[PDB]
């Protein structure tokens, strides 16, 4: 549970991410990439992006980085009532993207490394805390509709 305090300070760093969400998207992902490198097989249109260099120049990472933050933001936004706004998002991952709970974990660290290195001033250890704790309701919802769909992984 996230107490509503935990959920101001959340919303709180958010509002960091978004006065800039395309370089937020970027470090995101190319964190997640340099970090679990074989996730970088689950995304189709990605696949031509070797070189760290390459995906920094990339438009077609930092475009899907903003749509990530974008939805992800939705969610964050609805502090736990999110069902409507995730169901879809959790069903795609299952269905279209075959994408393992695992690899949540992944862009849930890649998010928080960010925000540290990113927002240290306002990224403390209670900050941290409280964005781990929203991160993880977020998978634990994503793997109930998994669940409903049969969708292991
Ligand atoms: C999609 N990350």
């Amino acid at each position: 549970v996230l107490s509503e305090g935990e959920w101001q300070l959340v919303l709180h760093v958010w509002a960091k991410v978004e006065a800039d969400v395309a370089g937020h998207g970027q470090d995101i992902l190319i964190r997640l990439f340099k970090s679990h490198p074989e996730t970088l097989e689950k995304f189709d249109r990605f696949k031509h992006l070797k070189t760290e260099a390459e995906m920094k120049a990339s438009e077609d990472l930092k475009k899907h980085g903003v749509t990530v933050l974008t939805a992800l933001g939705a969610i964050l936004k609805k502090k736990g009532h999110h069902e409507a706004e995730l169901k879809p998002l959790a069903q795609s991952h299952a269905t279209k993207h075959k994408i393992p709970i695992k690899y949540l974990e992944f862009i849930s660290e890649a998010i928080i490394h960010v925000l540290h290195s990113r927002h240290p001033g306002d990224f403390g250890a209670d900050a941290q805390g409280a964005m781990n704790k929203a991160l993880e309701l977020f998978r634990k919802d994503i793997a109930a509709k998994y669940k409903e769909l049969g969708y292991q992984g």
